């Protein structure tokens, strides 16, 4: 049920946090 | 899955949303 | 840097909005 | 100048849709 479609969603709001934090990471090295 | 699913989903495209605006603020600063 | 990269941030933003509405779409009928 | 910066955004925008892609398709798999 919910249960399972939350950590799917949290597990990927976390993977897309990493992703915007290595964008803006990147831009800097730059 | 039935409109409770739907709660969920729409729970975490806002918290999608907020991550990308807090994205743009990053650059906007940088 | 100046506000002239600024213009690229803000057209990939722009894209970044779009691919998630697009998404919040997918889920909706999903 | 916005070559790189182009450059840059083009592969997070890519990278972004991949994982949109990615968990739209485990929330059917589900
Ligand atoms: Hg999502
Ligand atoms: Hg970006």
């Amino acid at each position: 049920g919910g249960g399972e479609i939350w950590k799917l969603h949290e597990e990927f709001l976390k993977k897309f946090e990493e992703l915007l934090k290595l964008h803006e990471e990147r831009l800097k090295k730059m």
